[PDB]
Formats: structure tokens, C-alpha cells, sequence
RNA sequence: UACCUGGUUGAUCCUGCCAGUAGCAUAUGCUUGUCUCAAAGAUUAAGCCAUGCAUGUCUAAGUACGCACGGCCGGUACAGU
């Protein structure tokens, strides 16, 4: 989930809240960035954050990330974190809307499984 | 640009320092076409010093008998310089 600065553009270039994610003494502190800054970082969470398309970000590591299986594990648990932050945003409440499982229902009864 | 990488083990995760990295100002090595700007015996010995120079000054208006120059003849405030 990608977010703006403090104003509004259009398409969204950066993290939307400051969020953090952990992997055995190594952290990230993802922190939200203006336009054109580019992503500074390491170049090991380089690598994923260019992927995931957030195009801005300030970073902070804390530990040893010299063993690097944890310091990137502990940024894909930071990126995983977006869309498991609650904003003002999201506070109205969802309708439920029913289950592919429920619907499509009616194929599957022939021997599917 | 709010950034890290190598090294303790058969292997792994830590603690921790060492090394790597960039700027700044002094010395030094090697090299060097053209253009502008210019810091420079402070670091150490506020150690010691040859020679040369670096503070003098007159307007119509303080004092002109320089045997100076000059004079157009002088002085009688008395010339001009």
C-alpha cells in the first residue's frame, strides 16, 4: 500500500504511515519521503522497495545486517505491514459482500475438490 | 541522499572492536597546455641579527641685513624668489 507526503497529485509515490518490521535484532524504521528524493537505502532493501514500486523513502537500520537473510526478511515484514495499519481513512465500515468459495459453489459439485 | 561492507566458527545467530568509505587542512611524491581569483616563517625559538629604507611639516597671512639668486633704486613694516 502506497501513500503521498502531505499533499495530493495524483498516483501515489511512497510508504503512507511510519512503520517498522523485525527479523531477530535487525529493524527497518520506513519513513515517508517526499517526491524525486529517490529510495535511500542499503543496497540489499534497494533491491525490494524499487520492486514494490514506492519510489521515496528514508530508512534507519539498527543491528547487525551484516547477515543479511535477516535484514531482508525484516524489510519484507516492514512492506507486509502496510495494508495492516489502520488509517482514518479506512474506518467506514465494510458490507461484507460474499465469498467466491459461496457463489462459484455450483461448478464444484461434481467430485471437486 | 536520514545508506553501510569485509574479518572470531565445521556451520548458524549475537556481543564487540579492528579494517574498508566520504569531507576538511598541513606536509610530501609524481605529473602539468590556456584563462581568472590569491593564501603564504603562526605551529618550532615573543631565538639572534649585517646593510638599506619605513615621519615629517609653510601659506597673501609668526621671525628673512644668507656677503644666496634677483634688482631697474630702494628699505623710509618693506619685494620677487
Amino acid at each position: 500500500r502506497r501513500g503521498y507526503w502531505g499533499n495530493k497529485i495524483g498516483k501515489p509515490h511512497t510508504v503512507r504511515c511510519k512503520v517498522t518490521g523485525r527479523c531477530g535484532s535487525v529493524l527497518v524504521r520506513l519513513i515517508p519521503a517526499p517526491r524525486g528524493t529517490g529510495i535511500i537505502s542499503a543496497p540489499v532493501p534497494k533491491k525490494l522497495l524499487l520492486m514494490a514500486g514506492i519510489d521515496d523513502c528514508y530508512t534507519s537500520a539498527g543491528g547487525c545486517t551484516a547477515t543479511l537473510g535477516n535484514f531482508a526478511k525484516a524489510t519484507f515484514d516492514a512492506i507486509s505491514k502496510t495494508y495492516s495499519y489502520l488509517t482514518p481513512d479506512l474506518w467506514k465500515e465494510t458490507v461484507f459482500t460474499k465469498s467466491p468459495y459461496q457463489e462459484f459453489t455450483d461448478h464444484l459439485v461434481k467430485t471437486h475438490t
